[PDB]
Formats: structure tokens, sequence, C-alpha cells
DNA sequence: TGACAGCACTGAATGTCAAAACAAAACCTTCACTCGCAACTATAATGGGAGCTGTCACGGATGCA
């Protein structure tokens, strides 16, 4: 029942509030108990990383800002830490992703509309 | 049985050298067209002015005289 409210706030707050699990522990419950409370609902929450990589991927293709704002806008640690997450997930360079004139759904994790 | 607390373990990823790479093209040679300096030519013709001035005028100065 209760932690429905985490789902689309996370659609809205992968932004300027740097939310970690202890910042996600501000949703009422503990660090370890929110995990399995999210697990049997969804199957897959720390999804957040995907939204961070999905949520950064609105900035590559659909806004004209270059790459250095992107690795620090949507709450990743660094430009290699971004591309470490990028290459584990999308298996590309984002300089080889946005510059390419074609773009399809290989690595971009969907948001949970459960 | 009830909901919910916070530890246990697992794996993925984060931080690690590395050369694989592509482009800032800036740093070098090219090859040249052109822009640049240097030399000659052999009826024969032999003193500059040069368009300007426009009359200030004393006390002073020296130079001669």
């Amino acid at each position: 029942g209760i932690i429905r409210d985490l789902l689309i706030w996370l659609e809205g707050h992968l932004d300027q509030p740097l939310s970690l699990d202890n910042v996600a522990a501000k949703a009422g419950y503990s660090k370890w108990h929110l995990q399995r409370m999210f697990k049997d609902v969804t199957g897959h929450i720390g999804y957040i990383r995907a939204r961070r990589l999905s949520k950064s991927a609105v900035a590559l293709r659909l806004t004209a800002r270059p790459i250095l704002d992107i690795a620090l806008q949507y709450r990743f640690d660094s430009q290699q830490t971004f591309t470490r997450a990028f290459k584990k997930q999308f298996a590309q360079t984002p300089a080889l992703y946005r510059r390419s004139p074609e773009w399809s759904a290989f690595g971009i994790r969907p948001p949970l509309r459960l």
C-alpha cells in the first residue's frame, strides 16, 4: 500500500535533490526494509540508477547542452562514473550515441508505470 | 497474526593501470606563383632661377668705418 508515493516523485526527483537510499529512507521506513517492500511489488529500487541514466538521456538527444553538464545534472558522480554506468548499460560511448543519427531502445531502462 | 526494524550476504559497480582509438588541427615540411630586386639600352641634343615677397618696427647689437 504505502510506498506508491516513491514511484513518480522519483520521476520528478532524480534532479537537484541528491537522493541516496538514506535520503530514500526519508520515505518513512528504514534502509533495509524499503528494499523488499519495493521488491515484491516490482521485481526489480536503487531502477533509480536507470532513471538517472534514462533521465540523463533526455539531455543528450533532446537538449543542445554538451556532455559535461549531463554527468553532474542528474546526480551521477563524475564523467567517467557516468560513462562507467553508460558502457555497462548501453555499451556505447555517449559521444558515439548522440552523434549517431539513429537511436533505438537497446539499453534505456523504462520507467516503472507498474 | 500482525507490521515493520535493521543486521546478514551477494553481486554489481565503483575506482584502477593500460593501449585501443579521433580530432584541436597547431607545428612542420613541401611545391610553386608571384611579388621584388638588379642590370641594360649606343642620330644626338652641354650654366637654376620662378613666382613666391610686399616695404611692421623699436630697442638693441654688433660690425665697421
